[PDB]
């Protein structure tokens, strides 16, 4: 049963057929349960480890090197010697980096965390119901509570599910629907049907909702509905139904794993297709199983050089590094992936309360009427000095202090703001300055009280934390305050019936003190004051009173407006239901307009700022407020959000002017509005879908239950470093300070770590490709092989690991705000950047199997065989050119493999000086620009030595010490390599730019 909130008590007892005196009856019970299930939300699928373990082979990439693990452990035992410690190594290491991978990504799924089982947070275990099966109340398990149950509630306890309240025992009931919203505030309950069946929450003043918390008083209800029938359950499938696509970079890179694979298996393919010539052999002679040793072997370092083992490493310590990095500027990122995203965001939408304004507020100016007289009238407008909670500022009539006791309208006035309110003062020493007790909005009423003073109260005498409350306690002492009649949004007031204080035996002198936006409020006026007579409300009078009103929230003063009157002739104390919510509008008309008071919620003084950056970077910016529209566009245009002075007709809307819209008209306001005022529920996620439709990266603030949809939605979710648990694990990033300019400040830090992703992504991929250059070289010459896989991988992990991650440090463009939001599709390597690899590709292969070549021809140590080419064989089944010598193992030399592998090595710190800036010639950006990069490369080469003298190493790579003539090589064939991109980055810069 949805509607209940609508229903009649006796309705909703009736259409479930339950007594509210004895409740459901076993049969009953079982066929609710039957119908309606168990009340919980549904278990999150059980991720079994093994299922875990097994997706860490799901990816393209790690099959191929998994395969080619397999290839490579039949090789190391389909050989034929005895080196058994320097045999198994390759394999070995293939499997286990496939480990570590496979270990690595079964660590993150354990500690990660979903909203959706957040959620089963607020549903407490235990609920109260009445059962025809027994007597007293007795306690279920939550999750046994079925619709149509008698429930009881009381002040503590966690309600059970959506409960529609049949009878209220305690003199009021109090919720803490805070978990709905965020403001603890808690709120009144009743029991009279709320009218409109499509009434959201906020005004279903009769229900209870499962999750929520009592905050004071005993309630008996009917449970209308339970597990995701209720509210959060409806919040939990719409989540749960939400899938968050894969971020532009994992897109991106998950493309590139399936051409790196097509091109691997082409590149196989294609050193098939060169050696199709031995099918025109004799078929008898020649050792084809050492044919097909051959070719595996390839194979696997082929595929080894392909893949950019070390990428993800480097990816995660630089991301990881990053966001430790944002925590300082106080944006809690919870996703590495989104890091990334955060960067191209081209939309974000804020609440402005709290976020975009301090939530500070301060009564600035207050008027009451001076004097009517026929057509002639005058009013007294006064200002309040002083911004902070603290009791410190004056009043001033045209900035000349004046007195509060000599004008009456501002004794009543102050009456008004100081017994019409729930909000009180604190002196919090351990702080030292005075905090709010309550709502903001009041207390700024509690605090205007005090610098008023109109009574001319002896303060100054008081201490620090009796000042507080002074001037408030002796409006109190003057009058009785019986009872107060709640703020409904359907009248947009609230008042208090008081009386007099000094009365024994009196039937009148009562009075009605109401508050509320100024519209309803003086409507229902039929009487302005004039200090203390009182004279009738008439056509010109309102609209000065409209006329200013409108003056001051609306102009440059962006100031909330609370009307204030009083009810001379209040209606007898025993005339009035206190029941019915639904009678206060009535109670509070024939009123007597008093005054206004226009309070500010103060723009960070940051704000102003950070708006300006966005409209630099053409990051648009949507502020999602709950002022009337009026004052959301004049707050809008204060904080530059707006033009002063600009056409904005068709850029800001109110919920209610939205929903009228048509389906394909709000998806265009979507892509052109700014400003968006008295939102309805299904509205922030319906602005995020709308925006996606354009495919516009979105941020979008919130907190509380009710936004965890949206932000589940969209690409970034910011949750408030002081919201509900539930809307922060259901975001990619939490502010620690909930100010929109730590949006900003992040956004920015996501461009500057994703353009130096680029660069240690094109310098790690562009050395694979001189890898396989290396390899398919080596190959198509019927050369010796120049580097093996065991080397290969520690080029990938270490060697070239230590630079890309110092590339991740490279210092951030000035520019890197003044261009626009990037493009999702942008592809990271393109054009003119791919024949650059491609040509540094050629460049680095050739030099690394020439350096093994120059060994085994113009070299000593080695055969002095020039243009010899060991191309011919490498069978040696016949030694031919080789007639008197009985040597043939030469081929396997320690010594060429370590020129090429130190040529590697060396062109690749090289090149990743060349990575310091993607056009910017090592003329203009030098190399110490990136003293990170100089450690890195000072380590790596360290490292690479290391492999080159201790003895266990350099056995397990199949190296041997280099000559300082050779090494005295390795530079002359390997420093080139920056003339080359020199003249590659030039001709960009100079044949390109346009
Ligand atoms: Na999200």
């Amino acid at each position: 049963m949805e509607a209940a909130h609508s229903k009649s008590t006796e309705e909703c007892l009736a259409y479930f057929g339950v007594s509210e005196t004895t409740g459901l009856t076993p049969d009953q019970v079982k066929r609710h349960l039957e119908k309606y299930g168990h009340n919980e939300l549904p278990a999150e699928e059980g991720k079994s480890l093994w299922e875990l373990v097994i997706e860490q082979f799901e990816d393209l990439l790690v099959r191929i090197l998994l395969l080619a693990a397999c290839i490579s452990f039949v090789l190391a035992w389909f050989e034929e010697g005895e080196e058994t410690i320097t045999a198994f190594v390759e394999p070995f290491v293939i499997l286990l980096i496939l480990i570590a991978n496979a270990i690595v990504g079964v660590w993150q799924e354990r500690n990660a965390e979903n909203a959706i089982e957040a959620l089963k947070e607020y549903e407490p275990e235990m609920g109260k119901v009445y059962r025809a099966d027994r007597k007293s109340v007795q306690r279920i398990k939550a999750r046994d509570i079925v619709p149509g149950d008698i429930v009881e509630v009381a002040v503590g306890d966690k309600v059970p599910a959506d409960i529609r309240i049949l009878s209220i025992k305690s003199t009021t009931l109090r919720v803490d629907q805070s978990i709905l919203t965020g403001e603890s505030v808690s709120v009144i309950k009743h029991t009279e049907p709320v009218p409109d069946p499509r009434a959201v929450n906020q005004d279903k003043k009769n229900m209870l909702f499962s999750g929520t918390n009592i905050a004071a008083g005993k309630a008996l209800g009917i449970v209308a509905t339970t597990g995701v029938s209720t509210e959060i359950g409806k919040i939990r499938d719409q989540m749960a139904a939400t899938e968050q696509d894969k971020t532009p970079l994992q897109q991106k890179l998950d493309e590139f794993g399936e051409q790196l694979s097509k091109v691997i298996s082409l590149i196989c393919v294609a050193v098939w297709l060169i050696n199709i010539g031995h099918f025109n052999d004799p078929v008898h002679g020649g050792s084809w199983i050492r044919g097909a040793i051959y070719y595996f072997k390839i194979a696997v370092a082929l595929a080894v050089a392909a893949i950019p083992e070390g990428l993800p490493a480097v990816i995660t310590t630089c991301l990881a590094l990053g966001t430790r990095r944002m925590a300082k500027k106080n944006a809690i990122v919870r996703s590495l992936p989104s890091v990334e995203t955060l960067g191209c965001t081209s939309v974000i939408c804020s609440d402005k309360t709290g976020t975009l304004t301090t939530n500070q507020m301060s009564v600035c100016k207050m008027f009451i009427i001076d004097k009517v007289d026929g057509d002639f009238c005058s009013l007294n407008e006064f200002s309040i000095t002083g911004s902070t909670y603290a009791p410190e500022g004056e009043v001033l009539k045209n900035d000349k202090p004046i007195r509060s006791g000599q004008f009456d309208g501002l004794v009543e006035l102050a009456t008004i703001c100081a017994l019409c309110n729930d909000s009180s003062l604190d002196f919090n020493e351990t702080k030292g300055v005075y905090e709010k007790v309550g709502e903001a909005t009041e207390t700024a009423l509690t605090t205007l009280v005090e610098k008023m003073n109109v009574f001319n109260t002896e303060v100054r005498n008081l201490s620090k934390v009796e000042r507080a409350n002074a001037c408030n306690s002796v409006i109190r002492q003057l009058m009785k305050k019986e009872f107060t009649l709640e703020f409904s949004r359907d009248r947009k007031s609230m008042s208090v019936y008081c009386s007099p204080a000094k009365s024994s035996r009196a039937a009148v002198g009562n009075k009605m003190f109401v508050k509320g936006a100024p519209e309803g409020v003086i409507d229902r006026c039929n009487y302005v004051r004039v200090g203390t007579t009182r004279v009738p409300m008439t056509g010109p009078v309102k609209e000065k009173i409209l006329s200013v009103i409108k003056e001051w929230g609306t102009g440059r003063d962006t100031l909330r407006c609370l009307a204030l009157a009083t009810r001379d002739t209040p209606p007898k104390r025993e005339e009035m239901v206190l029941d019915d919510s639904s009678r206060f509008m009535e109670y509070e008309t024939d009123l007597t307009f008093v005054g206004v008071v226009g309070m500010l919620d103060p723009p960070r003084k940051e704000v102003m700022g950070s708006i300006q950056l966005c409209r630099d970077a053409g990051i648009r910016v949507i502020m999602i407020t709950g002022d009337n529209k009026g004052t959301a566009i004049a707050i809008c245009r204060r904080i530059g959000i707006f033009g002063e002075n600009e056409e904005v007709a068709d850029r800001a809307y109110t919920g209610r002017e939205f929903d009228d819209l048509p389906l394909a008209e709000q998806r265009e306001a979507c892509r052109r509005a700014c400003c968006f005022a008295r939102v309805e529920p299904s509205h922030k996620s319906k602005i995020v879908e709308y925006l996606q439709s354009y495919d516009e990266i979105t941020a979008m603030t919130g907190d509380g239950v009710n936004d965890a949809p949206a932000l589940k939605k969209a690409e970034i979710g910011i949750a408030m470093g002081s919201g509900t648990a539930v809307a922060k694990t259901a975001s990619e990033m939490v502010l620690a300070d909930d100010n929109f300019s730590t949006i900003v400040a992040a956004v920015e830090e996501g461009r500057a770590i994703y353009n130096n992703m680029k660069q240690f992504i094109r310098y790690l991929i562009s050395s694979n490709v001189g890898e396989v250059v290396c390899i398919f070289l080596t190959a198509a010459l019927g050369l010796p092989e120049a580097l093996i896989p065991v080397q290969l991988l520690w080029v990938n992990l270490v060697t070239d690991g230590l630079p890309a991650t110092a590339l991740g440090f490279n210092p951030p463009d000035l520019d890197i705000m003044d261009r626009p939001p990037r493009s999702p599709k942008e592809p990271l390597i393109s054009g003119w950047l791919f024949f650059r690899y491609m040509a540094i590709g050629g460049y680095v292969g050739a030099a690394t199997v020439g350096a093994a070549a120059w060994w085994f021809m113009y070299a000593e140590d080695g055969p002095g065989v020039t243009y010899h080419q060991l191309t011919h064989f490498m069978q040696c089944t016949e030694d031919h050119p080789h007639f008197e010598g009985l040597d043939c193992e030469i081929f396997e030399a320690p010594e060429p493999m370590t020129m090429a592998l130190s040529v590697l090595v060396t062109i690749e710190m090289c090149n990743a000086l060349n990575s310091l800036s993607e056009n910017q010639s090592l003329m203009r950006m030098p190399p110490w620009v990136n003293i990170w990069l100089l450690g890195s490369i000072c380590l790596s080469m360290s490292l690479h030595f290391l492999i080159l003298y201790v003895d266990p190493l350099p056995m397990i790579f199949k190296l041997k010490a280099l000559d300082l003539t050779q090494w005295l090589m390795v530079l002359k064939i390997s420093l080139p390599v920056i003339g080359l991109d020199e003249i590659l980055k030039f001709i960009a810069r100079n044949y390109l730019e346009g």
